[PDB]
């Protein structure tokens, strides 16, 4: 699945991950830790919303 950061043009793609900050490709939202914040502009998890 997707979410788009609601603060900048980021998208979060659980099939990217976010490696360059540690998170592997594969990884869920669910599964992002609760200190994770937007590698473009660090809004919250919370600042997250699915989209198709
Ligand atoms: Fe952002």
């Amino acid at each position: 699945a997707k979410l788009s950061c609601k603060i900048c043009g980021y998208i979060y793609d659980e099939d990217e991950g976010d490696p360059d900050n540690g998170i592997s490709p594969g990884t869920k939202f669910e599964d992002l830790p609760d200190d994770w914040v937007c590698p473009l502009c660090g809004a919250p998890k919370s600042e997250f919303e699915r989209i198709e």
